[PDB]
RNA sequence: AUUAAGACAUUCGUGAGUGAUUUAUUUCCAUGAAGUGGCGU
């Protein structure tokens, strides 16, 4: 296989700084960082390090030298352009 | 007066004709617009 297609569901509303754009959703910018973070711990079993050596190994990772960062492509896209926009403040108002 | 005297190795003649500094090459790789509440006990 060479595409992975996920359909995400939301719980709660994401604070975004672009919301001007219609198509403003998750940014992959946020999501791939810690997504190879989070990969490379499980891969090592808890453990960051072995994880790199596990993704070294098998030609996994961008750079063998100096960045966690793995050898995928990832996009984030809006099927439904209709949203709900929330203002989150710690004040009460009526 | 003597196998002697006279006689430009000279005339004409384009280093010229044909020819793409071109072919191949991602300005790309990594990166959270995020962090924190405070006081009125």
């Amino acid at each position: 296989m060479n595409q992975l297609t996920a359909i995400l569901k939301q719980h709660t509303p994401m604070i975004h700084f672009q919301h001007n754009e219609s198509g403003a959703t998750l940014r992959a910018s946020e999501v791939k960082p810690l997504l190879d973070k989070f990969i490379l711990t499980k891969l090592g079993n808890g453990d960051i390090r072995e994880g790199r050596l596990y993704a070294k190994k098998n030609n996994w990772l961008i750079d063998n030298e100096k960045n966690y960062a793995l050898n995928y492509k990832l996009s984030i896209s809006l099927q439904k352009k209709s949203r709900l926009e929330y203002l989150i403040t710690s004040s009460t108002f009526p």
